């Protein structure tokens, strides 16, 4: 009886915060890790909502358990109104030149690869029933030439590609498919690092034009507007949620 | 108690949907006429919602009208919480060679000046309490190519203009600054120049990929989304509500 929504992720970071937000919102969600043994942790996580979460051991990166995992979830909820592409990494080294061409393969796998495979399955299960909404996430860094993170920015531009692409492709079959492009975002990982003296607030905040960070808050709502039964209208556009930072 | 939003317009098209959601949304809303006589209405047209509803006189092209507007508004309630400038017109004639002058200098005075005046004396009151946001209406002609619409699109570019640079220099202010960007949008004058048959509906609903017109409420809904208290982290940015048309 409640809309259900698959996000790549859940245990931490954007992803836990974009459960809340559609669990807030009187849906079922499908949350995923790579580890079996954060599954335990769901009550605890998410107190009052436990009813209404479902877990799944998931890695993005393996085409035939996207597969596996999509089906079972339409098997047992007979639905499934949105997929929320969270699962992305990002191995920061230093200039072009310095880089691992094995970091880069990391890096398309899960945030290319990953999100293209879970399109995939969604899209021929949303293509039977005419609807749908996917939302991908891609950075400012999808959408500028960010020094420092040239690969990271390079995959999340290719998901800015794969959103626009499906869109078009899809938008005659009433499936609304767009995608975020956060600025940073002060999850738990950069909290610590915070936290630790490694890095200053007031530094990084400076980058964005609101002189602030963004919050996981500020992704999940967006991506919680673009994902609801009231967008009927909006498809194939990258949400800036960057406090100013491509408008300059 | 309330919070407070000034709407330029409120009595037909895309304005009046503008004036439901934020009632629906427990706003105080001020909506406004170039002609008085339109105030009569409004038990009329807002059945259960006169109580939250004020009515000024004003036309945007009349840069003292609306230094005065503004003011009255900000001692009367004592805050100003959100401005939608969705004044404007389009008059349409044949290639850019064949357009008239003073069409031309006509939009510029109400898509151009209008917008401008109003986000002038808004930002004055709201540089004041450090918060506020501002949604400007451009249109998919503000961000692309589009025959016999030329000069309308040039005015539409000019209010994207207007609502970047704003965004960047309010930023460290507190206030957001975005713009929505409409495909075609089925208003009460669309819905009868379909009806008259001068139109079909499917022959100009076919430049969307999502092969259907936008409504009302789908413009509606964008610009409660980038208004809203919950709307922290975005500024500077044009939200497409075209059914896929700047994705192709
Ligand atoms: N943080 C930022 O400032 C920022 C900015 C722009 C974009 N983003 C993007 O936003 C998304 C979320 O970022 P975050 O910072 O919230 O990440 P995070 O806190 O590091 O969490 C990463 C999430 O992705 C999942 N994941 C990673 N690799 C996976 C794989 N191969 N298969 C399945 N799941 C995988 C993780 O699940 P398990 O570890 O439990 O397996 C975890 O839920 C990513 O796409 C990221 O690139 C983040
Ligand atoms: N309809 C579309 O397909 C479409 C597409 C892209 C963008 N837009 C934009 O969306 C906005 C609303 O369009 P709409 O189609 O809903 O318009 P509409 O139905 O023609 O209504 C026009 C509104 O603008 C007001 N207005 C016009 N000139 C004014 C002036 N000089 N001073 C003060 N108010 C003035 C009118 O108020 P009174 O007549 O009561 O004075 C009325 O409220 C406009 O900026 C338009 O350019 C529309």
């Amino acid at each position: 009886m409640k809309k259900n929504v698959l996000i790549t992720g859940g245990f931490k970071g954007i992803g836990k915060q974009v459960a809340l937000e559609f669990l807030k919102n009187d849906y079922h969600v499908c949350i995923t890790s790579r580890y079996f043994e954060k599954e335990k942790r769901i009550p605890h996580l998410f107190s009052s909502y436990e009813e209404n979460i479902s877990f799944y051991q998931l890695d993005v990166t393996d085409e035939e358990q996207v597969n596996e995992i999509i089906n079972k979830i339409v098997k047992k909820f007979g639905r499934l109104d949105v997929l929320v592409n969270n699962a992305g990494i990002s191995l920061s080294d230093g200039l072009l030149t310095e880089t691992k061409t094995t970091d880069f393969n990391k890096m398309i796998n899960t945030n290319i690869l990953g999100t293209y495979f879970c399109m995939k399955y969604a899209l021929k299960h949303m293509q039977k029933v005419s609807c749908g909404a996917i939302v991908n996430i891609s950075s400012i860094t999808g959408l500028s030439g960010f020094p420092y993170s040239i690969l990271f920015g390079s995959t999340k531009h290719a998901v800015i590609g794969l959103t626009k692409g499906a869109a078009v492709e899809f938008a005659d079959k009433g499936i609304k498919i767009n995608a975020v492009a956060p600025g940073i975002i002060k999850t738990e990982t950069l909290q610590k690092e915070i936290d630790s003296g490694e890095f200053s607030e007031d530094s990084i905040s400076s980058i964005h034009p609101m002189q602030k960070l963004g919050t996981t808050l500020d992704v999940a709502k967006g991506i919680y507007f673009l994902a609801n039964e009231d967008n009927n209208f909006i498809t194939g556009h990258v949400l800036s949620i960057d406090g100013g930072y491509l408008s300059q």
